[PDB]
């Protein structure tokens, strides 16, 4: 009675083995989950704990929807309104991106995954405003999955943040989610806007959830995640052939490894398909490989691609 398909269970094990492999890598875990129901389709870990529950990362890059969705559903930004996103200082710290561009509109900010435009949006709003939308998408909450040892992750209270953790959050650093919580999160933007219930269960009543944003923002932010894996896109490696993909790749950072501290650097990759309609999450992790999108991308394009086979889903446009 689990929910757990063993064609794609089989699938996501032999994609993350050949590449923790190849990237001589600690470790890894994927999940892919039902975008419309949050059944759990498949969840592989290398050996050892479950991981994908069990521990928490700063996500880093793969967060960035988060903020650009809420500045969008409240009405105050517009999908082609510019900014500004040059390197700037809150106090003595520097907030830059990795590529700089003088000025993005919200699908440049999305495309380019600008650290600037992402702290900008997420500054139009309190911490209060920031952190219930956070606590909203599941940040620092308990799923319930019925798995044991589960994470909460980390949301810090808005009562004690700085300017400057306002601005990292945004861009995934300074909270701190398990990869099922970040498949979990993305349900807002595959389930018209609303959060989904995690399960490993066959489910045998429809999952209620709970809005967080309008199922029009939702619908225009997956619009604005397809540019990430098409041409000018930092997620051009996972692209997958046939099918629009809404995603996003970044280097997330694991400060706790099981009960003790760590620090280690985690590509990531995470995104829904077909864009439009999605069908499926598939959520990515590589903890320590010896640039996240070439790490990750791969696994998650065979992941995905597979998947929406496996479910008989036609491609919506010829293959190249």
């Amino acid at each position: 009675a689990l929910s757990l398909d063993q064609r794609i269970q089989t699938l996501a094990y032999e994609e993350l083995n050949k590449a923790v492999e190849y990237h001589q890598a600690k470790a890894g875990t994927v999940v892919v989950l039902d975008a419309r129901t949050g059944e759990i389709l498949a969840l592989v870990n290398t050996p050892g704990r479950n991981r994908a529950v069990t521990d928490m990362i700063e996500p880093g890059a793969v967060m960035k929807p988060f903020p650009i969705a809420k500045a969008l559903d409240s009405g105050k930004v517009d999908t082609t309104d510019t900014f500004n996103t040059l390197p700037y200082k809150i106090g003595p710290a520097t907030v830059q991106d990795t590529h700089v561009y003088p000025t993005l509109d919200v699908r440049g900010i999305m495309q380019k995954s600008s650290n600037v435009g992402t702290s900008k949006l997420s500054a139009m709003f309190t911490p209060k405003e920031m952190y219930d939308f956070y606590h909203d998408l599941g940040v620092g909450v308990r799923m319930h999955s019925g798995f044991p040892g589960e994470s909460a992750g980390v949301l810090r209270n808005w009562r004690k943040w700085r300017p400057i953790e306002q601005a990292t959050m945004s861009f995934g650093y300074g909270l701190q989610l398990s990869l099922l919580q970040l498949a979990r999160a993305y349900t807002v933007l595959t389930h018209d806007g609303e959060l989904l219930p995690v399960s490993f269960e066959k489910q045998a009543v429809a999952p209620k959830g709970k809005r967080v944003i309008k199922a029009s923002t939702a619908k225009k932010v997956r619009e604005l995640m397809v540019s990430v894996t098409e041409a000018g896109g930092s997620g051009i490696a996972g692209a997958v052939d046939g099918f629009d993909v809404g995603a996003k790749t970044g280097t997330a950072r694991k400060l706790v490894n099981g009960r003790y501290v760590d620090y280690k650097h985690v590509a990531t990759f995470i995104g829904f398909a077909p864009a439009k309609n999605p069908r499926v999450i598939v959520a990515v992790t590589i903890d320590e490989p010896t640039y996240s999108g070439v790490v990750t991308g791969p696994v998650f394009k065979q992941v995905m691609g597979g998947s929406l086979n496996i479910l008989g889903v036609s491609p919506t446009k010829p293959l190249t």
